[PDB]
């Protein structure tokens, strides 16, 4: 792909984070803590899952960023509507305002309803995410495999400003403590 020139500098929004997440001082890394991180509750925080939003809001244009997922067993990545539900249980779907892929139990899937199996021969250590607001496209790329396409959501109905979306996943196994990291331009 040739989307690299639309690179944007993404930072994480502490105020949206689940209360167990630890965001680095530079706001470029997030990981699961082993306990509540001693923050006050607010209506923006994801309550049920280890999720956080980027600070940036997109309502036009073409945007590209990269995320490091090295050594993780479980995660979700993509983009969501600023007004997604924060509290309680919900599925990741375009009907609920999410355009995402994930790793879970050694398989990769796109967050369609119902979910779609992905075909990845080279497990990615870094994921590229491309958004074309006007075209209604969200695409995912395997940076470890020379940028190969993972998945394209097309005919997207964003219906609002978009925010970068992250889930570091639970760490019930003791094998999923590693962070998500926003990779340098
Ligand atoms: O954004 C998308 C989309 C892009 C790719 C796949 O779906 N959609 C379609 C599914 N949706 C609905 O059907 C709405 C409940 C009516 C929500 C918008």
């Amino acid at each position: 792909h040739h989307h690299h020139h639309h690179m944007v500098h993404i930072t994480l929004d502490r105020n949206t984070a689940n209360s167990w997440l630890i965001i680095s001082k530079d706001r470029r890394q997030v990981r699961m803590g082993d306990t509540h991180q001693n923050v006050s509750d607010n209506k923006e925080r994801f309550s049920n899952y280890p999720m956080v939003l980027g600070a940036q809001r997109f309502s036009s244009g073409k945007m590209y960023w990269e995320v490091d997922v090295t050594q993780k067993e479980a995660w979700d990545l993509g983009v969501c509507r600023d007004s997604v539900q924060r509290k309680g249980q919900f599925s990741l779907s375009p009907e609920n305002g999410f355009w995402t892929i994930w790793l879970w139990q050694d398989s990769y899937e796109a967050g369609t309803s119902p979910q779609t199996t992905l075909h990845i021969q080279v497990p990615p250590c870094q994921i590229g995410i491309f958004v074309d607001y006007e075209a209604g496209v969200v695409s995912f790329y395997n940076i470890t495999d020379h940028g190969s396409l993972i998945y394209t959501f097309s005919e997207c109905v964003f219906a609002g400003p978009l925010r970068p979306f992250f889930n570091v996943g639970f760490n019930y196994s003791g094998g999923n403590a590693a962070p998500l990291k926003l990779c340098p331009l």
